[PDB]
């Protein structure tokens, strides 16, 4: 796997600039998986998972 | 696995740049995962999670 | 696993620059997992997780 | 795993500049996880956990 | 492992600048796992954790 | 001028986020005027300028 | 001029979050004025300039 | 001018979170005014300048 | 000028938080001005600069 | 010009937070005026500068 030259970006986040004003908000979680963020997940190999939430399990 | 060059990035993140303005903010959690933030991950090689909340469990 | 060469950047996380402004908050938590800041985690290789919150177990 | 070159930075966390301003807040936690700083965890080889809360066990 | 060369920066934390102002606050913890800092852990080869606060066992 | 309420912001700035990745750059100036930042200038009442390069002068 | 109420901001700047990443740069000035940064100036009431560069006088 | 309430906020810069990374950089300056920082300036009332650089005077 | 009530902050500077690495530099100055810091200055009244760097004079 | 109330910050710089990483640099300054650290200065009633460098007088 011999390589030269001048670069290779191999699975990168290189550029995410964001705002946010969110004036009220409230959650309410029975299960529990909730995301609200920004979340900026970056890889190169990977056997499963890049980023989740994944609601497993019993609830009554 | 030879490698020459100037550079190789794999799996950075480097830009993210954020503002955020929630002037009211409440949660509630009956069984637990909850991620409001920012959460910049990155990694290279990964065998089951890059990022994760996953729920799991009985709750009544 | 020769190398040369002038850099390699392998799992970085190299730029996060943030601002928050929460004028109220607050959080109620039974069962217990709860992420709310910046989390800028990075790594280079993985056997499970990168981050987490996971709840796991019985909650009445 | 013979190298030579100039630089190799694996794992690293080398820019976060951060800046809150909370006016009020509060936390309310029976069974116990809130991370709600700014954790700038970085490693290179891990079996098991880069950062976690993790919310195990029994509560009534 | 013959290495040469002018560095390797595995697992490090090296530039965190933080400034919080939080005017007023509380915290009441029922069972105890409240991480509220900046927590700037970084290391290089682990079999288990890299911050955690875990939130284990029985509470009434 | 009597004034209630709650509240009335009068020339702000207040949510630039921004990322800038300039790889090569150069400026050669006679005469002298260059301004290529991000510049978040904000005022209230002004008598004649907000900002400003303003090339005056003789140059040969 | 009376106020009550519970806040007035007049000329504020309270969000800005940047980040450059510039790998070259150079500048050649005769005359003298360049600006290249972030100049977060901010004021209330004035009278001839919020910011500036100005460019003034014989150059040869 | 009779106030009461709970705030007034007249020229502040409270927000301000930055991160710079320029590999490398040079400047040559004949006559003399280069700004390149960050410049975080802020004020209430103002007869003639909130920043400046200003280039006035003979070179040859 | 009768004042009550709980606050007010007139020209302040209170967040800023910064980080640069900047691998290699060099400034050639003839003339001489030149700011390449951070430059955190704040005031409230004022009658000719806030902050300058102002280039006057004769150069050969 | 009674005053009551809790308090009034007039003129602060009260938040910088800092971290630089210069690897190599140089200056050579013929004339004479180079600032280059962090500069916090703050004030309340100015009759003439806030910061300066000034550049003023004949060089050859």
């Amino acid at each position: 796997v011999l390589y030269v030259g001048s670069k290779t970006k191999e699975g990168v986040v290189h550029g995410v600039a964001t705002v946010a004003e969110k004036t009220k908000e409230q959650v309410t979680n029975v299960g529990g998986a909730v995301v609200t963020g920004v979340t900026a997940v970056a890889q190169k190999t990977v056997e499963g998972a890049g980023s989740i939430a994944a609601a497993t399990g019993f609830v009554k």
